């Protein structure tokens, strides 16, 4: 009851999800999937109790009846006064990346390139910007707009997995999970920032927490944020820093998601087990701390200031919000009440 079961996608997560089970006195427990469909699945079996995610699984898992329980909450400051629990969310910016040496590679020029996308699925990584590539070719057919790819969770003897390197040793090719080298934001700005793809779909907070010293990991240590230009939709190319006036989309943030007849304990739970590895949390940054796992995104996105409660008991596509929803439902007549599971 009073005690949760987290669902973990992959190794990686199930490591960091085992330290906090340590911690939390088992509290709070682990479940691993090897995708995030099948965490869903877990949670609607009741195996599970929650996990956090990005917008176009909350529309999936909102048609399986799933629901939004808390958001994530970022560090920026409007709204001065108001604790991060309680402050509404910002939203964040769907952008597309390039390198500044690429010259003459604009929105108006991307067919034949090669593109990195966070998973098949995802609001900024594909949703957004596969969404608009469709409506602007008036076509269905976008496994052929780019050359090559690496977008996780498409079938990986397709163009669009060819990019992707799988692990250490090759395994796990184009699977959606930590363990595909350019998997999720920082996995797809990797992949434009080694040069294998042309494009990287992510958001705009991952140019940053990558460039400058902010990341300190190999591939990221010399990268420079003059060194990429944002794609906007007008055809033109702008520094990193008009992101503002240069984005594809403002998308929801990611949310804990929980079966309806779970979502008011899960809540308690969360809300408390914050207070102690959150931000300013009795136990951290000296024993464990919730949105830490350096740059790799675990669980939670490494920015998260805090969990914050959602206004209006939302249901799933109040908190998607029509622009949103209506945007997937139209792309996903390219692959109605329904459930996939
Ligand atoms: C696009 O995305 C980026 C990344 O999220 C946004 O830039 C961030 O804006 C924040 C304000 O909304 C900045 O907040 C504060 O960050 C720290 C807090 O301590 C302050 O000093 C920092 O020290 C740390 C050391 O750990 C460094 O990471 C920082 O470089 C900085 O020196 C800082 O003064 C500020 O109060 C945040 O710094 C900033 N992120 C970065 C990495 O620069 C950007 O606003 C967003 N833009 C749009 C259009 O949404
Ligand atoms: C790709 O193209 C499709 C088809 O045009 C886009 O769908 C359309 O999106 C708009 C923008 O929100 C919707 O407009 C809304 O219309 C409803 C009336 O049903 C109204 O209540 C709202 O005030 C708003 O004006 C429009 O309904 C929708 N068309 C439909 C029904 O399919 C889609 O947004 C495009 N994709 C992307 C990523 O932009
Ligand atoms: C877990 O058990 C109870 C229930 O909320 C709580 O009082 C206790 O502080 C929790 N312990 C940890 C470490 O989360
Ligand atoms: C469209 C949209 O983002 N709506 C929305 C977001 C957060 C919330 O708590 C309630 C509603
Ligand atoms: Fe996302
Ligand atoms: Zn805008
Ligand atoms: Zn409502």
């Amino acid at each position: 009851y009073t005690r949760v079961v987290w669902c973990a996608v992959g190794p990686e997560e199930q490591k960091k999800c085992q330290q906090w089970s340590q911690q939390s006195g088992q509290n709070v427990t682990c479940a691993t999937a090897s995708t995030t469909d099948d965490c869903i699945v877990l949670v609607l079996k009741g195996e599970a109790d929650a996990l956090n995610l990005d917008g176009g699984y909350i529309y999936t898992a909102g048609k399986c009846g799933l629901v939004p329980v808390l958001a994530e909450n970022r560090k920026s400051s409007k709204h001065s006064s108001l604790d991060c629990v309680l402050r509404p969310t910002e939203g964040y910016l769907a952008v597309a990346v390039v390198k500044k040496a690429n010259e003459g590679l604009t929105w108006n020029s991307l067919k034949d390139k090669k593109s990195c996308h966070t998973a098949v699925d995802r609001t900024a990584g594909w949703n957004i910007p596969m969404g608009l590539i469709v409506n602007q070719t008036g076509s269905c057919a976008f496994d052929e707009f780019f050359s090559q790819s690496c977008a996780p969770g498409a079938d990986p003897k397709s163009r669009l997995c060819a990019l992707c390197a799988g692990d250490d040793q090759g395994l796990d090719k184009c699977v959606p999970n930590s363990k595909e080298k350019y998997y999720g934001y920082t996995g797809a700005f990797r992949c434009l920032a080694e040069d294998v793809g042309d494009v990287a779909f992510v958001k705009n907070d991952t140019v940053w927490e990558n460039t400058n010293g902010e990341s300190t990991a190999d591939w990221a240590k010399n990268l420079k944020r003059e060194d990429f230009r944002l794609l906007c939709l007008d055809g033109t190319r702008k520094p990193v820093t008009e992101a503002q006036s240069c984005h594809l989309a403002v998308a929801p943030n990611h949310a804990v998601v929980s079966r309806s007849d779970r979502a008011a304990h899960v809540e308690q739970v969360l809300l408390h087990q914050q207070a102690l590895f959150g931000k300013n949390g009795k136990n951290c940054p000296d024993k464990f701390c919730l949105f830490k796992s350096e740059t790799k995104n675990l669980l939670f996105n490494d920015n998260t200031e805090c969990l914050a409660k959602l206004g209006g008991r939302p249901t799933y596509e109040e908190y998607l919000g029509t622009e949103y929803v209506t945007a997937i439902a139209n792309l996903k007549k390219c692959s109605l009440e329904a459930c996939a599971f």
